[PDB]
């Protein structure tokens, strides 16, 4: 595991929300895709509630953009502090930070209320109200004492499983980890890359558990889920890029029994 | 009885017209600012795309009359039309357009316009697509003149007669009174052919506005002046709706009172 030691968060944010996967133009690309599955999933009513916690952010803070408009108290979380800096970064538009407008703009877009996008990205950074460290090899992933409301009406998480696990096994329980913080009858929004085994960041080579979508529908009824959606998008050729071998990506809408 | 007196304090005015000033006075935030439906932006691009939204403005050419340095009243349009010509009195605004159209970045920066407009159109289109189609589409920038009975002179460039016209802010801005502004609405109507569409937008009861060092001098008219000139003009007034300058947009850079939205049809 000590390889996302070496992990560079600019470097992962270039190779994977950067052109050419973060050109949202296209309506056929993988970006304009998870805003996409994100939208519609909340667009329901279905997902609803106070508090959110979102698992292995990253860098990043597109997945939680619909989500923000339907709950006050969101949480967000990842094991590097790097990514935690980078993401109060742009929490605190501090200097430097990444430039997520033009997600901000296609979640408008997509969600069709007439928002505009300042509005979006007021709101997310008001209800983000703390970046946590988190493990989801420990079976208390938050740790003990966690700030962080629990347990959680909604979870999210994106790339973060998959991408911290040797294999199916491990997939398995840190899926079991990660249930323990939500709520019964709660809802857990997972997206994540389908059939991948590494990918760059920088310096760093990260070793991925290839999944399947079975394999992912399996997992979630083992952890006590009930599936309520899942669906794939497979990777054009054009967005192959060297960067990793992703061949596809999957989203699943569960709802823990 | 006379026109050309009042029509040369005009130009001689407009002499002054600051375009950087004039667009941070009108575009920039308090009014520049697309966040809140209620206010002033908003409305000018609903205005547009729903009308364009009908299906029931289209053609090949487009004429947009008093540009100015502005690009927003074309978003909607660029879609429905092939050929659109671009126009304004001023060397300084054509210079502003042509500032736009190559994309450089000491040009204004229309893209929350662009985005907005995506927003509300409903189809998903991203803003630089909306800008692409827009550069791609405007085929030149030409002098005018809606004083003169031949606005755009004697053997033009521009496909005449248009099968549109958009104007905003321009009559009205340019008129020393009612009179003039009649026979300069007159004027831009021999550039539409009968059955095309007239999109006008403007101010209400507005008689000055700054732009720069110049304060220039507005006719001010209500909204049934401007429909008995249509009218007056050979239109059948398909549309007519009034938005009231809200307080907190009334900011000193001008005394207009409302705006008033146009959709009209040529005759014939
Ligand atoms: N043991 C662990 N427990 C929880 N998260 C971990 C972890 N080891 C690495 N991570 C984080 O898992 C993330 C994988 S990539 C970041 C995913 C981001 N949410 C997005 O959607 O693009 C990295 O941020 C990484 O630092
Ligand atoms: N005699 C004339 N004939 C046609 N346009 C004129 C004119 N005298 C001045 N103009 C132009 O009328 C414009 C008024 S400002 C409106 C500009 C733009 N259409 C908008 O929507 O903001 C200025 O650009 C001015 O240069």
């Amino acid at each position: 595991a000590s390889a996302y030691q070496r992990f560079e968060p600019r470097a992962y944010l270039r190779n994977n929300y950067a052109p050419p996967r973060g050109d949202l133009c296209n309506p056929n690309g993988v970006g304009p895709w998870k805003l996409r599955c994100l939208a519609q999933t909340f667009a329901t009513g279905e997902v609803s509630g106070r508090t959110l916690i979102d698992i292995g952010s990253g860098p990043t803070v597109y997945q939680l953009l619909s989500a923000c408009s339907h709950f006050e108290d969101i949480t967000m979380t990842d094991f590097l502090e790097v990514n935690r800096q980078e993401l109060g970064r742009w929490l605190q538009e501090e200097p430097g930070a990444f430039n997520w407008s033009m997600y901000s703009q296609h979640a408008c877009l997509i969600e069709g209320k007439g928002e505009c996008w300042q509005d979006k990205e007021r709101q997310l950074r008001a209800r983000v109200k703390r970046v946590l460290p988190i493990d989801v090899h420990q079976p208390q992933p938050l740790g003990a004492g966690s700030p962080a409301p629990l347990p959680a009406d909604a979870l999210v998480s994106a790339f973060c499983l998959e991408a911290v696990s040797p294999d199916l096994a491990s997939f398995q329980r840190a899926l079991d980890h990660i249930t323990t913080l939500l709520r019964p009858g709660g809802h857990l929004l997972l997206i994540g890359a389908l059939e991948e085994s590494w990918y760059l960041a920088g310096e760093a080579r990260l070793t991925v558990v290839p999944v399947s979508e079975e394999e992912v529908r399996e997992a979630l009824v083992r952890s006590g889920y009930k599936v309520r959606d899942l669906r794939t998008y497979i990777m054009p050729a054009h967005l192959q890029t060297g960067v990793d071998d992703v061949k596809g990506v999957f989203f699943a809408w569960a709802q823990k029994v």
